[PDB]
């Protein structure tokens, strides 16, 4: 399966600004409301790494793939980031140090973990048909289409 490949970080109270994108560095931020798990947001990163379907830049991808394989304006809209309680994409420590400063929020992992109310609203956003475990249900539709749960 997985070993959790790159760094997703919980973080809550992050606002989220310009600046953060000025340094140019290897960074995705998306919305932690509507995530299961970092199983979610890496199984994304690594659909841009095995299919390139139409998307505009590597990490302007991994957004589309986690909403069941949309475009950059449309996931932006979905499950882009947003201050306050965001999901944190990184490839290096360093870099994850860089975009902390300027979003300045409280890591809390329990954000990226899944509980009952992410799982109400993930319904809305992805609309799934499935009951058990989130994390495993966003994977199967998402990853129905990119044909392969990997």
């Amino acid at each position: 399966g997985a070993m959790d490949p790159m760094i997703i970080r919980g973080i809550r109270g992050a606002r989220i600004n310009n600046e953060i994108f000025n340094l140019g560095l290897k960074f995705q931020i998306l919305n932690a409301d509507v995530v299961a798990t970092k199983k979610h947001v890496l199984h994304a990163i690594n659909q841009a790494k095995t299919k390139k379907p139409i998307a505009k830049s590597f990490w302007m991808e991994i957004l589309v793939r986690a909403s069941g394989q949309r475009q950059i304006h449309e996931a932006i809209k979905i499950i882009g980031a947003k201050d306050g309680n965001v999901c944190l994409i990184c490839e290096d420590e360093e870099t994850f140090r860089k975009i902390y400063e300027l979003i300045g929020g409280e890591i809390d992992d329990s954000v990226l973990e899944i509980n009952e109310d992410k799982e109400r609203l993930i319904r809305e956003i992805f609309k799934i048909r499935g009951f058990g475990n989130v994390v495993e249900r966003v994977l199967e539709k998402i990853a129905l289409i990119e044909l392969k749960k990997e």
